[PDB]
């Protein structure tokens, strides 16, 4: 009903799959909606596509620099955040063996103190305006499953979680929310040109309903935890699967 | 924007408290709502509360007699059920001590057992009526604490999570999702006659936000399960209690 | 080091499978142990087969009098239970459709309120004798996997969690700690016996390491949660099932 | 009995505290065991103090060229690894508003990717010398709880049972298990010099059981999970905290 109308929300990683998904949710659902991401031109792409209560802002959620000229450039316009989505990571598959640090040392930066140092920055801008946000950052189901061939974002994971609950209590008290979305496998377009593609059909198996899991599926939910109906829910974890987990 | 037009949804003890709070959200959902209880009068003095969307009809989930003649009933009005919303529940303050097998037996009865009741009667009937509906099972989160005064209770909501999860897997491929959420303490009027009421100051203590718990607020979480927003959500609890704990 | 020299353990359903390696163990360890079982029979060829350490006594754990002359007749013997094993229950083949009523209550009132039944008797006994107990009760992993065919059974063990943790904080003060066990699929008697031995592969496969699990290894397990090793531990629940969940 | 004799065990953050706590009783259950520490003093009065089964070698963990060292030293005496316990950590006490991307990026560092440094080189060793490994990792109950003042620690800590969940799927074909602990608040000479020292009271009220945390009581649960009683044990995490939190 345009519930959040008059709200202003980023979403990072948002060029595509996840990401734009939920951007253009929340658009729908009346907010003015930052679209971010690493990739300038898709993320300008696909405000374009969602159009107008959509605009775009490149930054790379592992850099300091480019997450506080993100910030700024959001009060400027906005005089603020309200809602903080954070979708942006990197979806890899590798091999035990090939786990390096290296390997290990970019997933943790990005998934993990990626979402910190732009939660940081956002929380901050909230805190500064007085506004009652909502955090709500996107796992992974992987983390419950322990998932092969992807150890360093299991891990990431479950520090996003981690984090998530830590900040909860840590934000209660600026009435600010912040919740996770577990998603179990989606067709976004990272997939689609992952090797991970070719697991939907073991993973339907293993699901309690039958479909291949869509974008629309994460962004649906999304909306309803930056809703006033998810208001009494702080530190949970929303696992979003089919009934792959049980959480 | 009224999503639930079209549909129905049973509510059991759902003539105050949280029952009340929801049959009410589902009906400005759009819904028609089967408003049940124990309490024949409370139920109907409570649909006549909520509208032209509510009807009243008693049974006790715990009888199976009455739970077939409140589904017959459903059946002749509506030509089925769409939704389902176990709340019917008895919420004790017993010292361990005092933990009869009588007493656990009335709580399981209740509680457990009455909820399977109901389930499999309900289930049945989007069945038979070819309707991919929705189960929403009203735990607690002293599943998850281990609250004390109160061991019969805090078994039988493990229970119906157990039940939860094993019937969304058992009933995926009839497009019928089951899940369940645990409330942490909520200022209902069963609480506020309960010596339960006397916690909110150490509860509030414990949660991340400071307000005490509101029907409303469960209500509202309630709405989104029963929402196509959650369709790729089954055999899930969703904790609603400020940051309580952390699920 | 027969560490468990000079306690006493009762183990329930203890005549077969999981429940008579756990006696045999706990007798290993020193500890003087009653094979309990609604199999008269079966518990004293266990316990003629486990040594003079192991003693026989019927019962029937959903029945309130039995249970009562179970604990009368071991406080004679030994001045009363210092470990609770409450192993005994009923492991069902289920079809969803095939779950009547009458299933759901002989399942919930063996593996669910027969266990009440039996730590009521047992942990009484202990806090009489002044004994710092330990109660440990094997719940299943199908609770955390959502497991199909047995519906009836995954709630009763969804409930024996919720007891535990309940029972946990209600007894800390005693001294008396209580622990869950959810085994994945073992290879008992009773499986090997029953259409779940079918599933052995399957579960082999979604398994991480990839043997055909043993009530041996469900034993050595109950072993340590009865020492003095497992002292700081209560309220939790050990999953054992060579990583087919993670918990 | 010494059942750990012939084995070898390398524990990090050994030289004082918990993992001391380890090294010792791992040394009493016959294995020979790296005292490993960033302090290479404490390191060694460690071991001098634990006994001739004790042999120190120092090493920051979040440094790959040290642990390349730890490694290399360990394998020329005795053939490589058994069991890996991860221990080494930072327990910081800092205000949400205190943390730094500087703080942050130390804790994660250390913490989380430091244990995987070291867990990447301690498992390629047991995987050479063909032995069937263990892994423990400890992590920290504040996971569950989402405790305030340590909100890097708490993400790290997720990300170590991430790491674990993954790892065990990883290497369960190589016979090898990874398992997790969190420990509640524990009286370590670390805590003693903290500002966590102060929050007993306050703990101990939480516990099910009401005695301050022990370093012992951990020490002699990962004796356990080190042993071949919990070899159907794999990718689980064991929380150690007198009942504060169930899981
Ligand atoms: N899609 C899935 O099946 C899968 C499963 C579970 C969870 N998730 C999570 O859902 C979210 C979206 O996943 P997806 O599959 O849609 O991803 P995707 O690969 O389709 O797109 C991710 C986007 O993130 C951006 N990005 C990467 N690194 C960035 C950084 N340094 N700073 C800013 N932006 C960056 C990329 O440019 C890309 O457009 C991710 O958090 C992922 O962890 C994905
Ligand atoms: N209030 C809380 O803090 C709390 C917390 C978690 C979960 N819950 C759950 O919420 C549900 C309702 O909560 P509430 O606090 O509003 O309870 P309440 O006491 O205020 O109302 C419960 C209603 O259930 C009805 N009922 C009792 N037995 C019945 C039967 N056999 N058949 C049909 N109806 C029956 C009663 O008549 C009553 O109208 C319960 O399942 C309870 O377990 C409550
Ligand atoms: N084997 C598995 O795949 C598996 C998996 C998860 C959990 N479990 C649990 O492990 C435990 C033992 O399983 P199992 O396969 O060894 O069982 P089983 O069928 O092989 O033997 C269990 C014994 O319990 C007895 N029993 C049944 N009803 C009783 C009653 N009311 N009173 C007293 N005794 C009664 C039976 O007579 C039998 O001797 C059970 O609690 C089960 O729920 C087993
Ligand atoms: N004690 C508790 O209340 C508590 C609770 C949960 C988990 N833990 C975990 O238990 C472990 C030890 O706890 P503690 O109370 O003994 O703390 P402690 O401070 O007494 O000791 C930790 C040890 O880690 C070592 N260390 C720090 N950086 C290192 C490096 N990079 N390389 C190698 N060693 C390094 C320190 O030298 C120290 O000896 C830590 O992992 C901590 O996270 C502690």
């Amino acid at each position: 009903t345009e519930r959040l109308a008059g709200k202003t929300a980023l979403v990072t990683g948002a060029a595509q799959g996840i990401g734009k998904a939920i951007a253009a949710r929340l658009a729908a659902d009346g907010a003015t909606v930052i679209v971010s991401d690493i990739n300038a031109e898709g993320a300008k792409a696909a405000a374009a596509s969602i159009g107008k209560k959509a605009r775009a802002i490149a930054a790379d959620i592992s850099d300091p620099g480019s997450v506080k000229a993100l910030f700024a450039e959001i009060q400027a316009l906005t005089g603020g955040i309200d809602i903080l989505v954070n979708n942006a990571s990197i979806v890899p598959f590798v091999a035990w063996d090939d786990v390096d640090l290296d390997h290990w040392r970019k997933i943790i930066d990005v998934n993990l103190t990626g979402t910190f140092i732009v939660t940081r920055a956002g929380t901050d801008q909230m805190r500064a305006a007085g506004k009652a946000g909502r955090v709500i950052s996107i796992a992974s189901n992987t983390f419950f499953a322990g998932t092969p061939n992807m150890a360093a974002y299991v891990a990431a994971k479950g520090g996003v979680i981690g984090f998530t609950r830590a900040l909860a209590t840590e934000l209660g008290k600026y009435n600010i929310t912040a919740n996770a979305v577990t998603p179990g496998l989606i067709e976004s377009d990272g997939v689609k040109a992952s090797p991970h593609n070719e697991a939907f059909g073991f993973v339907e198996m293993l699901q309690a309903m039958k479909g291949k899991g869509q974008p629309e599926h994460i962004a649906d939910v999304v909306s309803f935890l930056a809703s006033d109906d998810a208001r009494w829910i702080t530190g949970q974890t929303l696992n979003v699967d089919a009934g792959m987990v049980r959480h």
